[PDB]
């Protein structure tokens, strides 16, 4: 059996290495260690020092130098006896502390364990570099294992929500947290993977379509919805709620995909060193040089929306090669040759519209003076080149009931020009994800497991409205992992009446998360709102409104003084500054209509499709105006957490090592940070503290038959078959407890003391057929 062949990958890349003999002498040493500061400053730096002495309330200890330090018990830092360092669940260390906690995945990291358990969740620490875990024998491996029989991994996790999902006959969600570049997506990806294998169709062999579908609908939102930041080569400027699909049976019957907030704006401008969405450089690489023809395509550097970050390419990423992977996920997923070219049209109008250069007229408005670029792009999307211009230049408003010609400016013509070239691209995405939602799903699901890939926690010199929705996201699934671990957890407790003194595990980001969405009194989306639908609102009165709300009056809200454009919201993972500027127009997110209507004469059968179906290109209404970006986001968030609400949640908490994507260099405060701000140690603590696995007093009659007194699942006293199979074994009395409607077990009994009652060997045959047919 591979997991216990110390020879297999299993153990050579899952497992921690054998120690040696020289680390045999120091794991029963009798000295004992602590974790100390050596700059006090520097409060996540630590250093190893051992106790050489103690008093009733200190221990006195050497520095890594040979100086002694003292320090209070109750304030110590203790170094775990080393027999742990490595260990796979950090619930079972003894002394759980922040340099204890930081200490053990450092170990496993060092020696690229990048999973490690965590009380109930799972850890994930971004190796930045290739591991071979993840091939289809690790997959079989981790088939059906139980979690404690298994290697921490992204698989098992799996594979618990899987048996979890069967079992309680109850949707699962896979929610992965983590700020930008953690693994978030690595690991979203393999428990697809895991998932499409484990409950896939082979059936003869000629269905299976169907989860080759599934996997392939991700490199194809990846090359549109992917780009380079300074913070991720493959960031993910786009979220995604991934349902994967089982029927009664428990086989994949489908999936669908919910996209959420793709970052527009990265379309018409990215900032230095970032890229664009990989699509377009994918494209530009890889085209055949008859398609660069038909499209009128050139290099990067031709174009203005591939031409200002200064980076075209990607550090060992070729953009050619992966063009061809997006092509082949378009194939497998069953976009037509016709539809294909359609959408590559599309992405080489947007890059034309991206060269038009206005210029200033004779008057105030603009003029086109070459018009090349827009050739090009009317070519390619079939639409008029003057009607496209005059709509660009000169759109039709209504004016109370009058028709009026708008002469916009150079400024008003180019943010236009954007606006047209963000509503192209969002809603081809859009498209996209409805044309690979129809394709998958095709059954009734029975259940689903809900992935959650957000976009990550992400702070950069500059962040604007697109990062405030962002972090506010990630804010709402900290809370939601805050609320299933603390909260609702203990008010269990509490109505069980288990005599359960409450704790205050000093996680809670409501009044951030309220600062941001709050109605009453109103928050800053409401804020915004409120000014995007007043006529003479500017970003200035945006934000002298908010500062005027919040400054000095919201805890979490600042009004920095050395800036009159920004404002600073205090988020679980760290204060963040946002520039003001355009937030007005992002969240109203206009069209000139007579955009949409050169659009909608489009002869491109796709180009149309985003222009005329009402489900793409239609807006919802708010009474007078159009539903604003932070309602409608609001709104779809909202939603995606009631549904989470409904599921039974696994935790994986993705872990950045530093802030370089380097692989082998975890930085401490960079980690500490995460581990923090994520409540890592408070979740190991409430699950060590605590009673996680309970059953009803009922139903207590399940793995519990006649292990002790005669008693099979009959009896006619519930809270009194209780304590009878128990008590056999005479297991710990305070490892457990009873409560109202229930039976809680103390850090989970039904694994830590039950290895003799289940799990055996013996105990069912072995102990009945001493005498079968052969008693005289
Ligand atoms: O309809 C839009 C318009 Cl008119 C302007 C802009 Cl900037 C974006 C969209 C958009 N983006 C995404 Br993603 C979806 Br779905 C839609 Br609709
Ligand atoms: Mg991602």
């Amino acid at each position: 059996d591979p997991i216990h062949d110390r020879t297999s990958d299993y153990h050579k890349y899952l497992k921690v290495k054998q120690g040696d003999s020289d680390l045999f002498k120091l794991t029963v040493s009798d000295k004992r260690y602590i974790w100390y500061n050596p700059d006090p400053k520097e409060r996540d730096s630590y250093e190893c020092g051992e106790i050489v002495s103690e008093t009733s309330d200190s221990f006195t200890f050497k520095t890594v130098d040979g100086q002694d330090r003292q320090v209070k018990k109750d304030d110590a830092n203790q170094r775990n006896p080393i027999k742990f360092d490595g260990v796979e669940d950090m619930s079972e260390l003894s002394y759980l502390n922040e340099p204890a906690v930081f200490h053990n995945l450092r170990v496993r990291y060092n020696q690229d364990l990048i999973y490690t358990y965590s009380g109930l969740f799972l850890v994930a620490v971004n190796p930045f570099k290739i591991i071979p875990i993840y091939t289809q024998e690790m997959v079989d491996i981790f088939k059906g294992r139980r979690r404690n029989e298994v290697a921490p991994h992204i698989f098992a996790i799996s594979d618990v929500a899987y048996r979890s999902m069967l079992d309680d006959r109850q949707n699962q969600s896979l929610l992965i947290t983590g700020e930008s570049g953690a693994g978030k997506t690595e690991n979203t990806k393999k428990v697809i993977q895991y998932l499409a294998s484990v409950a896939g169709r082979n059936q003869a062999n000629g269905s299976g379509v169907l989860e080759q579908q599934i996997l392939q609908a991700n490199p194809i939102l990846e090359a549109f919805g992917n780009a380079k930041t300074t913070r991720n080569n493959n960031s993910s400027r786009f979220g995604k709620f991934i349902e994967i699909q089982f029927n009664s049976a428990g086989f994949i019957s489908g999936a669908s995909i919910q996209s959420y907030l793709l970052e527009k704006s990265r379309v018409v401008f990215q900032s230095e060193t970032e890229r664009n969405y990989h699509i377009f450089y994918q494209l530009l690489a890889g085209a055949t040089a008859e398609e660069k023809k038909a499209l009128h395509l050139a290099g990067p550097e031709s174009f203005n929306y591939l031409n200002q970050s200064g980076c075209v390419d990607i550090k060992g990423v070729s953009d050619s090669e992966e063009f061809k992977i997006t092509r082949q996920a378009m194939d497998i997923v069953g976009f037509s040759q016709e539809e294909q070219m359609s959408i590559f049209k599309i992405i080489a109008g947007i890059l034309h519209l991206g060269n038009i250069k206005f210029e200033k007229g004779a008057g105030e408005g603009a003029v086109l003076k070459d018009k090349t670029a827009l050739n090009a792009a009317s070519t390619v999307f079939g639409v008029n080149p003057s009607v496209l211009e005059k709509a660009l230049m000169e759109p039709r408003i209504l004016a109370g009931r009058d028709l009026v010609a708008q002469h916009l400016n150079v400024e008003k013509s180019s943010s236009s020009r954007d606006a047209l070239v963000k509503a192209l691209y969002g809603r081809l995405f859009l498209w996209l994800v409805i044309k690979i939602n129809n394709v998958l799903c095709q059954e009734r699901k029975a259940y689903f497991i809900g992935v959650l890939d957000i976009s990550g926690f992400e702070i950069f010199k500059v962040n604007s409205f697109e990062q405030l929705c962002i972090n506010y996201t990630n804010e709402k699934l900290q809370q939601f992992f805050n609320h299933h671990m603390f909260k609702l957890e203990q008010e269990e407790y509490l109505k069980e009446k288990i005599n359960w003194t409450f704790i205050d595990f000093g996680l809670d980001s409501q009044a951030t998360i309220d600062l941001i969405d709050g109605r009453q009194p109103p928050g800053i989306l409401a804020l915004l709102d409120e000014q995007s639908v007043f006529p003479n609102a500017t970003d200035n009165t945006l934000i002298t409104k908010l500062h005027s709300h919040f400054s000095k009056k919201n805890a979490k809200y600042e009004e920095p003084r050395f800036s009159k454009t920004e404002f600073g919201v205090t988020h679980y993972a760290g204060q963040v500054m946002y520039e003001i500027q355009d937030w007005l127009e992002k969240n109203k997110d206009p069209l000139q209509q007579d955009l949409e209507l050169c659009f909608k004469d489009s002869s491109d059968n796709v180009v149309t499709k985003l222009f005329n179906d009402p489900n793409i290109a239609s807006r919802a209404k708010k009474g007078a105006n159009f539903i604003t970006v932070a309602a409608q986001y609001k709104e779809q968030l909202a939603s995606l957490m009631a549904t989470l609400e409904t599921t039974n949640p696994h935790f994986v908490r993705c872990i950045i090592p530093n802030n370089k994507q380097l692989p082998a260099k975890l930085e401490d405060k960079v980690v500490l940070d995460q581990l923090r701000c994520n409540g890592v140690l408070e979740g190991i603590r409430i699950t060590r503290k605590g009673f996680p696995n309970r059953i009803i007093y009922a139903d207590f009659v399940k793995r519990y038959y006649l292990l002790a007194p005669n008693v099979p699942r009959d009896a006619e006293d519930s809270q009194k078959a209780t304590d009878a199979v128990l008590k056999h074994l005479n297991i710990d009395p305070e490892q457990y407890r009873f409560g109202i409607t229930k039976i809680f077990f103390r850090a989970g009994q039904l694994a830590r003391i039950e290895e003799a009652r289940e799990q055996r060997l013996e105990s069912n045959e072995p102990p009945m057929d001493f005498d079968d047919d052969i008693p005289f």
